[PDB]
């Protein structure tokens, strides 16, 4: 099985070079390898699938890069979220698995109350907003303080054919959409909620810091948002940090807290849609 | 002396973490520090320069990032070239010192034969082209196969008030400007000339591979350029590898090869301006 070995021997060596950086070293290597050969994952099994000395060196270089902690998805240029391919790159936060659960709850709520207008603060790549626009009929108003996030969220909205229902503007909270505030029925968000003093793992070291830190508390976004806006008549669903429930209850009243599929508190839900 | 102890002790610890990654260890830390503090390098001495525990942590994180081999200029977001500050980021090649000497020779020939039209192939961040427009009267036609490079080159063009003399377009070689071909009196370029088999230093590992490699030989760009364009009545000045002179003589005849300030062969000059 001439070529069958070689590629799989290579796969294993690389996998070994990545452990200590990721528990899913084999998966990552498979992804890096198919990306460099220009084939879909599935074709990694094709008989007589070859790797030239150039493609081999490229793979070793990308593996050496990933070994430094650099994000796998920055290397891939994309991250799958809700089954959709979101373009990502340096300067943009990479969508996380827990945020998918926030979107599924948002969709269930949109179905339930026949909601038509949604907001996505801190849209980043557009993960939450674009997905909502993709699997519902709602229109979405998104914002981000990052110029780079706005341009990327636009591309991602266009990429999935929802540019007609997903609008993003640069700025903080909902300031760029003052004229639409009254009309917004649901406000979603996965804001920066990491404590200033929190230790950053090697890979998050490469993500935008403005996407992570929420002050000493890691609650600055919540305090300022709930302090400045009137949530009357609206529904607010936001992702939070495992240990912020008690402190959050003192920032916004009548709030409900739901947990992950991992059993950790992950979402705050305020329903003032009387 | 008290507040000076804080910052200067930090700078020393940081430098320690960067040895083995760079010989200009302390210079880099000085650049990184003045960036998170929002001041010029020249003000690092000042009176009482303090570092909040937040700025301290950010500095340590950026040093931890540089420690991985991540390019210093990607962290800084800029590179000084010809005394001008050029924006750079992932996806764009960081201007190199040597290329400054190519530009000086370019301004030499422009302010001699009184040249008015210049081309810059593979402009990257625009260092060569933009600098030429900024220090002379000639206009420049820049190109690059990198969409990312095109946008940055353009930004740097506006950033230096030369958007009216610097025109960049996506595509390879001079195709995107074919109709201006006869108009161009001088063709400048710092193309990819690294052998596809060459070892990549830790930080080069983070730059665009299309900006580095020129085939097994390292001379692909040259071979294709000279075998496609008639250089009659034009001056061609390009950067080359230090070990490519002899093989390059077999690709283009009647060419002169100039040396670095470091004694290495770095440029090829074909003057056919009759
Ligand atoms: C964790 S990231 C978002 C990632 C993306 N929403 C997701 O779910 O994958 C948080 C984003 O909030 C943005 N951000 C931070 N403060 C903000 C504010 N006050 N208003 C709007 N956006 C903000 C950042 O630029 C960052 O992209
Ligand atoms: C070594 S970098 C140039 C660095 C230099 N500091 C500058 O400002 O041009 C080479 C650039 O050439 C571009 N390039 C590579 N092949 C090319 C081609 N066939 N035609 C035009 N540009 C090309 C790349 O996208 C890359 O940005
Ligand atoms: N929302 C945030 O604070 C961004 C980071 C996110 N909690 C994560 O580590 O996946
Ligand atoms: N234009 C080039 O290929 C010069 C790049 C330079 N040899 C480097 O690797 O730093």
């Amino acid at each position: 099985s001439g070529a069958e070995r070689k590629i799989w021997s290579l796969i294993r060596d690389c996998s070994g070079k990545l452990e200590g950086v990721t528990e899913t070293s084999v998966l990552e290597v498979l992804l890096i390898v198919s990306r460099v050969l220009g084939i879909r994952k599935e074709d990694l099994f094709l008989k007589d699938l070859g790797v030239s000395p150039t493609e081999e060196k490229r793979i070793l270089e990308l593996v050496e890069k990933r070994a430094s902690g650099y994000p796998l998805h920055y290397i891939l240029g994309e991250k799958e979220f809700m089954g959709l391919s979101f373009l990502v790159e340096e300067g943009v936060f990479v969508p996380r698995p827990e945020t998918e659960e926030l979107v599924e709850l948002a969709l269930e709520l949109i179905r339930k109350y026949g909601i038509k207008t949604v907001a996505d603060i801190g849209t980043g790549s557009g993960a939450i907003g674009v997905s909502v626009a993709k699997f519902s009929d709602a229109i979405v108003f998104a914002t981000d303080v990052s110029s780079k996030a706005v341009e990327i969220a636009r591309k991602n909205a266009e990429r999935h054919g929802v540019s007609d229902r997903f609008f993003v503007r640069k700025g903080e909270f909902l300031e760029p959409f003052k004229e639409k505030f009254a009309s917004i029925e649901m406000i979603l968000s996965n804001p920066p909620y990491v404590k200033s003093s929190a230790h950053l793992p090697k890979d998050v070291l490469f993500e935008p810091p403005e996407a992570l830190f929420g002050g000493e508390d890691g609650l600055d976004f919540y305090r300022e948002f709930f302090g400045r806006y009137d949530t009357s008549g609206k529904i607010v669903l936001m992702e939070i940090g495992e240990d912020q429930v008690e402190e959050l209850k003192k920032i916004v009243s009548d709030t409900v807290f739901l947990k992950d599929s991992a059993g950790k508190y992950r979402f705050l839900l305020l329903n003032r849609r009387s």
